């Protein structure tokens, strides 16, 4: 399809989705939601896609929002539209993601990153959560994916105070996958989406999941899920060819 | 008046000083009464918008009056929920502030852990000793240290009861920052003055909001947080803010 | 016992639990899941055994699994067995474990790693989680073990591409509880282990229960879980002796 705010490009069995609002920024908005979210799902359901990136500029992957659509929002129309609930698709993708993240990540624009699975960041990353300076907090998961990553000191730091996060911050406190030079971050995350990609497509998305299960129940339940699916996966062509490869000591040929 | 405290007001922040420089600012009963009393009246104070806690410069607490739990039996600790007055500190609404600067021991670390930010010196020293005592943790440490530095580090130092120095806390998730030890009241001073500049319910709504992180699944945890955001356009405050970043100006709560 | 893929040894209060594979670098498989399991079981019942040590070779703590265990195994078998599920039996332990790891630590040997208490890494430590390459995925605790330590975008990197994370940036992390050099790897998990097994086997135990609470309910349950806990420990003769050696400023002796 043809989209507004932003772009995208299928290579191989990657597909990659540039935020493209270079007059704001690459600030976010409800049609930038929309679009993402439609792309994201549209590349979740191809066959012939094993990895999705998204990205923004050298100079702002995002660094906020407009400010227009929540200036004169009333709590009526928040709770009928249910502000933001959108944004859910993205993780509802069951094919990974891998947010490349250079210069700023601002707001909206950080919490759009901690939704993915991977993040890959620039040497010239900016993080942060400024939302309490427009005296208002956190409505992308902020304050819920933030805590979860760095911990409760340095979340209520970047919430309460909204101080900024450089990228060597953010990766020795468990934001960021890891952090590669800013001539480089879009080679680097294409060189691992593209690792991804040629993953069993099946493996992936169970690896995924069972991941996201950490968040989401007790411990003795999370190692349960784990190990069924795990289990499960004996039962996939992909499971057999895999081990046979490494025994043989040669390259896995995936069916997916 | 209060005996092991001092308390002090300017403009919107609050300051708790631990007062027992004679015994290394070690929490007692009379500490957690009169800490807790002290929180809780600043923070239903309109006029506070955060609250520092303090001890001195060579130590935030350390460790706590063995005495007072030396011949405790089960019946007394049970009867008396020993202890349990601390949780009046999380349930203070307003941010909180831990500042802690040398020895924050067992206790003292367990009080730090509780605050919202924790600023620390760069000679803070961090550690849950308890375990030598033949007891353990019993203020949260088994449960806030481990959630904030993980399990192999929360069982290092627990099990063994081996400190951990400003750095390491830095980099394992239980400081918010690091600065001089010369630095570190005038530093959460402008951290609180920061703070306490915000509008108050916001930032009461995004501690909450955070605090929600610990309490819930992920995606209860989303659910709520976006409720709130959905409530604060209820608020003049969010009209202001937003207003008053457009015309480039420091806004008016 | 005597047994065929592990050695064990005791001194004092510490027991060693050895990986011996060296054939294999030391790779996992359901022998030594049981032999390992019911070994650590025996020292967890031993009175005179305060803490326990794992730990492999100087090239690998446990470098991967028998593939070869796994290649032909059906959905029904996996099943039926419950292939892994007596790892669980580790984790069951009331003494302290102590991992300490040495070299390669991947899949099932990190994860191995992971369900340990402490986990003293030696500088040559290299912790992965490669089962993606295979086309299955963590089986063993994995995805959930290393995602609370290192956190979401790390744990996701690892698990999706196998690459793997050198001991420095475990420390950092929240893998590792300290890097020592590898010389003195074993030497310093004996003195850790030598420290853990010298306090109060009940105390010992109970703020290691603690712990483990933290990543099984909402913060206000563990809270009250460990507050009660503490509680109950006024009625230990170690919690009263360990008071009273600290007030009488003389060292303190446990039962």
């Amino acid at each position: 399809m043809t989209y507004e705010t932003i772009l995208v490009e299928r290579d191989q069995r990657v597909g990659i989705i540039t935020l493209n609002r270079p007059q704001a920024l690459n600030a976010l908005n409800s049609q930038v939601m929309n679009e993402v979210t439609s792309a994201a799902t549209e590349l979740d359901d191809d066959p012939d896609i094993g990895a999705i990136i998204i990205t923004g500029s050298a100079k702002a992957f995002a660094a906020g929002a407009d400010i227009k659509e929540m200036a004169d929002l009333t709590f009526a129309d928040a709770f009928t539209a249910d502000f933001f609930a959108t944004w859910g698709k993205l993780a509802a993708v069951r094919t990974p993601t891998i947010a490349a993240v250079a210069g700023y990540a601002l707001g909206g624009g950080c919490e759009l990153a901690m939704m993915c699975d991977v993040l890959i960041a620039a040497d010239t990353a900016k993080f942060g959560q400024p939302q309490i300076k427009l005296g208002v907090l956190p409505g992308m998961g902020g304050s819920q994916r933030l805590t979860r990553a760095i911990g409760k000191a340095k979340a209520m730091d970047l919430i309460l105070t909204g101080r900024t996060m450089d990228a060597a911050e953010a990766e020795r406190s468990g934001l960021v996958s890891r952090v590669v030079p800013a001539d480089d971050l879009l080679t680097e995350a294409r060189a691992t989406a593209t690792t991804i990609s040629q993953m069993s497509a099946s493996a992936a998305r169970m690896a995924k999941e069972a991941v996201n299960r950490a968040f989401e129940s007790s411990l003795s339940e999370g190692l349960l899920y784990e190990r069924r699916l795990f289990h499960s996966a004996f039962a996939t062509e992909d499971q057999s060819e895999g081990m046979a490869a490494f025994i043989e000591k040669r390259a896995p040929q995936f069916t997916h």
